[PDB]
């Protein structure tokens, strides 16, 4: 059967988009903020992939970017709580959309959710001691 | 150092999502289908999670449905191009929304673009 291979977002601006990643510790060459398609390999060879949106119109011509609500969200998970809080008051004083400041999530983790240049959530975790 | 521990989708129905994804290949227990979050393991331990609408607004209570272009796309690799012709054409058949037929795209891959139960893009692709 098939495998999951990548998860693909689409970027208005690729040098933006690879700007906030890059402060959440995803290794991407600078050179690649001139690309219109970029990719990073993660764990177990799957990747991250980032496509302008003149790149997607090639087989999508009609595509606008969307309003409203995440349809998907990048968790990224450190090793402790106080980086998590941390890492949310850099990316929020870099001027990105701090969407939940940080919590002890109900479910057992300090948690925190902030929104790329592009409308997508990306959520910061960190297991609460126990 | 942070590491990307999982990727998740909004879901408005969690059976009917995972029925869509348990057809390309993504092994997830039935009794999965009544719970209100679902995770499956990956390749490096990454997991996709599965997360209903009522779980997100539990803590995102503005959390209104995106109207608009997708944002991201679930990329799938099979082993041939026959083989995406073929789930291409069953995902269609299952009443599943079918946005690209098979095509020799220019990055050399035989692909494929299908949507799945909550509207989002799913690419099916192999080298040529
Ligand atoms: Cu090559």
């Amino acid at each position: 059967s098939a495998r999951i291979s990548l998860f693909a977002v689409v970027v208005e601006d690729m040098a933006k988009s690879l700007e906030f990643y890059r402060k959440l510790g995803v290794e991407i060459p600078a050179e690649a903020d001139s690309a219109p398609h970029t990719e990073a390999v993660l764990d177990g060879g799957i990747r991250l992939a980032w496509d302008t949106v003149e790149t997607v119109r090639s087989y999508d011509p009609e595509w606008q970017a969307p309003t409203g609500g995440h349809r998907f969200a990048i968790a990224f998970e450190f090793p402790d709580t106080a980086s998590v809080d941390k890492k949310y008051a850099e990316l929020v004083d870099a001027g990105y959309e701090g969407h939940l400041k940080p919590w002890n999530a109900v479910w057992g983790q300090r948690y925190a959710i902030v929104k790329d240049p592009d409308g997508n959530v990306v959520d910061l975790f960190a297991p609460l001691p126990l």
